[PDB]
């Protein structure tokens, strides 16, 4: 931890000691029964992990962006479905109201988003840009429409929607709608290969008014809006997916070890220091990105290249720690093959490797 | 299917129909409740693919292994622990009866093994970290065997067991002998089936021996002969796990290449963007190349030529291949891949243990090598 | 061995005969001088393998495809230039030819192509344009007899050897992908301009020459088939153009292990033969595994092929595997060797330079999926 | 840049400006050669190049380990032979004196070494640390005797670092590590090796035939010799890995220019997906070599212990070398395979980056050993 600055130093220690203490002993039974308990998301809160990047004054903890790295690295070694709430919750639950909300819409929202007596969630991306719209009509927004893969969308006190308000780039208006609301119709969760326990629901918007103060941003600043999380969003997956692939090596070495012993016949050597070597390969290249961002530089194809790479490291490196643990790889009691299946989906959310690759692209 | 002969082509069309009328639509449901149902089994045994590998003469349906291959490749594609039970059986539950048996033992059990009224299980490994603790000791006209044995696929719905045991510890490479145990013989204990990521539906428990006392005539060959027995369906085996990780990555590519042509994002069917297009390309090439090193070993092995390089190569290119053609295939269907409903993701799960059993790829990677 | 027929272990059998008494004693050296001595061109053709895929009626020796791929993957291991020059010849020297020549054609070419008397090459790509390979400037024009070709053409295999070109030419300028015609043209052809061959990373000795056509005259009768059915034309030896370079992959790929496994054998490190260390192992069992795969695809593709089956998508998956298998193939044989693998008399190294062409010609990789995903 | 130090950028600004006018535009002339002109590594030396991690003392120019990665990765992407030159010499050349040497020696050797009037090669491997060339203390000299193999720098060195065993009977204990003046009679240079790559770096077996010395260049004490041989495997491994690192990105820039010109179907082939892909990965694994090494480095530049690091530095960069430099290859179609275009002569340079200054086997094992 030498290379660390002493802000970064403090938040890893915390959450090394809150991972090992909750998250570890109790995520194969989280996963099992597809749910995380509200007091761990509260005791999250409680301690700032749900307002890493809202600055201290709007009830957040905010000191840059490594140390966010750093903790989510820690949870998802812990808890790969916690992570997935936390780095959405941050990203783009507190994201948009902080860099677009009004001081009162901050007031209202920013201080419950922030310490986590509110969970966030984000609704965008529709089953088939979009079809979801906003009629304004007697001092009401109105929303109608149909909404897909809202994370945290069971548990959220509030959802930043995305809708069509004026049909011919700036077509989109972005809302913070109160998930109480008439007309707002959360569907049953997701039935997922992992992250079994993050909440994962689909949105029916019929009817759902909302006051007309709860536009966030101006008229047609929807889509620019939807985009300006993406360096912090890419950062957090990136550093899940490093978190998730260390906890797998972590057990593989560990078994390695214990069962000379095979750590010392060449193949199982070879894998061992394969899984290290990309791991930290994920790491260095989510930490500086992170910096580009903590000192506020461009940083999208930096962002995407980490979170790229350390989702398909991921999954590489869980298909090793099940080989190496043999026929017991595949068996529930031994842990790898949960980090295999909550590896995957960090290919596939936040842009897929593909969406990766053309931005990346796109800059060279 | 005119590239194959006639009696491939029948056993071809007899599986197709099987696991699409059978086998498909509930594979989702078995693999929800981690059990598949005593009557699909014994309907596998009525229509003889738990004899495919035993000839005619002792009730079985055996033509070559090209179509032991395509059965195992089609019932995999419909449900993989299906194919893990028939390969199993096939190969470790018939095959030391039919190679080792005398005719009187082949008489009491291998008509009913054929004939899928008997599932059987083969028991070697043991769970601590060749050298078998497990022992036989003959005492008054029976074997009495004492010990622990782990992972015995087909361990709760077999009738019978081939159970390894120390018989002479001095002897050590020739320390071993088999036995044929009912298994309803007192003291042949059965354990709770594992719990694993895929391949749910098929049993797997841990048996341990307390006592289980069986008649003498119940060892299967020659006393001190049993790691050699262990040992002679290695090519079998590997044959039908590389066919079984064949029909995975196929039933996944199916779903993702009929998914690629229906799907519209950017204004055109996804299977026109050229980087999904390449995944279909390299999963076509890759399933293509599985299909023809097992259908090449096979061919050997239908021949009675030396075969286990050809059938370990299989294998291992086989099991490797069916992880990133699964991984692909997930990753054309975006968010959906993640999801169970879409079925790419039970593929996913039950080909990743195709690397391990029968052989890890480790293993298989030695004998290879050992013959180059 | 004993599953091939009695053609195929003959054809193999003389292959391999050939490949140790001439060419692989003698690979090193036409590498060094960037050439292929014209002795071994004109004793492949007195062996038969330039025309290997032309019938016995016509001088040529064909049997089946399977037999073409074993004796280009003998070859191949041997002399991946050796490979080059033969692929081409059989598949587009002779191709098309056999395919669309008349009768008359056929007598005055076919059978000096097909014993070797006359080495064949193809001439369709461009400086502009190679996977888009349509839009042609080479232009040809009728005037008083005779078609008169003008224009630059890029990377024709066999250019500075062979004795007809069959060059693609716009006849028809708006009439588009209907607007190419073939031509049969002598390379003793004046304005039939050879430039000096190019130099390259790998098979070195197989000359490989840009060529200007500058006021090139030909009979009226050298046009092959139809004008305007240049295009089709130029596409109708996909399928064995393919399966040759799919087997020359497999070849080049095969020699790189065999040196790779016996210096494994001999070679003591840490008190054992570097054989025995696992990781040395996998590598020499993942190598074999690959190359078993690349033949086996190549061979399923060479049956569909003799049964006049359609075949373009196995054709085009055993190029595109075989092919990119040999690169890391000879990748493993390098680093088995250790630092004597780098070096030019350990012979890998070769290998590994040649074996990096047959991602690229007849048809790139991008280009073999692309077609393989189309036909899905 | 933003984020490097003042004396950072200030290398980084002079390795760009001089691989851009001296090392680019010449290195395919020195590769078909296969030799340096000795006045380019006189303007190696002259600009501090040589002397990287001497301290500016004993007429170095060292900084930090950052700011030696980023130069050698520039010279690298001008010039993958000088950059083998470049990593050897300061690595092992002047290391072993720099921190084995006594005043005396460090006076008579080190200026020299670190301001690269005299360029230093490192002697331990031979054909077959249990070695057969031997010393012999005889009338107040040591005598050696024996065979060495694939010495980089052997013919240009004026001075070579030579491992021997003074002790055959104390094993890994019995080596002592030698200064040897090259010029010295009986140190036979052999002609130098026929390489796929970096052809132009000077690679040669030399032969130790009666070769005699003063008593006063044994290098350290007398069974040292092995930790000695081992003392700067971290520099050397982070050297290397900034040598992939270069290479890997010549030929990406090269490719990716390449793909922004050439049109194919109606549109730059960097608009084709599949080609799109292909550059991002390219981007990707360099970045990320690039930052493992530079991990390493700094920690070498605290003086904290590294060798895992700086392994996992030179083993990513090295297997990241060749798929980089391949994909170059295939975004050029048949341009990529023709020596006018460069991008093969960056593929077989990049192939050595796996095999010496320990093969990725011996890296792979010193990363196991330490987890
Ligand atoms: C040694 C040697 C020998 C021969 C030949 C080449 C070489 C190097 N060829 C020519 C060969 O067929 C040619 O190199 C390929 O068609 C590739 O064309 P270019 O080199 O023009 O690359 P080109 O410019 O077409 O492509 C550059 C890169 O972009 C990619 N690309 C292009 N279009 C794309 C698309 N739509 N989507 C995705 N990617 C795309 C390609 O795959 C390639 O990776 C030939 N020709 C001949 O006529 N006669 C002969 O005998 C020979 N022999």
């Amino acid at each position: 931890d030498d290379l660390y600055t002493e802000d970064q130093r403090m938040i890893l220690d915390a959450a090394r000691a809150f991972c090992a203490e909750v998250l570890a002993p109790n995520a194969a039974q989280w996963d099992r029964e597809s749910h995380l308990p509200d007091e761990v998301v509260a005791q999250m809160g409680e301690l700032g992990f749900l307002g890493m990047i809202v600055p201290a004054d709007w009830g957040g903890s905010y000191t840059d962006y490594v140390a966010y790295a750093l903790a989510l690295e820690e949870i998802a070694a812990g808890c790969a479905s916690c992570a997935t709430l936390v780095s959405v919750h941050n990203s783009v639950g507190c994201g948009p109201v902080l860099n677009y909300g009004t001081t009162e819409q901050k007031e209202r929202w920013l201080r419950d988003l922030a310490s986590g007596k509110t969970v966030g969630a984000f609704s965008l991306t529709e089953p088939h840009n979009l079809r979801t719209r906003a009629e304004l009509r007697d001092g009401k927004w109105i929303l109608n429409g149909s909404k897909q893969f809202v994370t945290n969308g069971a548990r959220a006190g509030l959802a930043i929607v995305f809708a069509m308000t004026d049909p011919d780039k700036r077509g989109l208006s972005a809302f913070v709608v109160p998930t109480d609301t008439p007309g707002f119709i959360v569907g049953k969760p997701e039935k997922k290969m992992g992250i079994r326990a993050s909440d994962t629901c689909p949105i029916t918007l019929e009817n759902c008014a909302i006051p007309q103060e709860n536009l966030l941003g101006k008229r047609g600043e929807g889509l620019k809006i939807a985009l300006s999380n993406l360096e912090g969003g890419r950062i957090g997956i990136a550093a899940q997916a490093t978190g998730i692939a260390r906890a797998a090596f972590d057990r593989a070495r560990r078994y390695a070890r214990e069962r000379k012993p095979i750590a010392e016949h060449q193949a199982i050597a070879e894998k061992l220091a394969n899984m290290a070597t990309q791991i930290n390969a994920a790491r260095l290249l989510t930490h500086h990105a992170a910096r580009l961002r903590t000192a506020g530089l461009p940083c999208l194809s930096e962002a995407s290249q980490a979170k790229l790479f350390a989702s398909e490291m991921a999954e590489a490196v869980c298909s090793d720690a099940i080989q190496i643990h043999g026929g017991y790889g595949f068996l529930v009691d031994y842990e790898v093959e949960r980090h295999y299946r909550d590896a995957r989906i960090t290919q596939i959310y936040e842009g897929t490797s593909e969406v990766q690759r053309m931005v990346i692209a796109r800059q060279l």
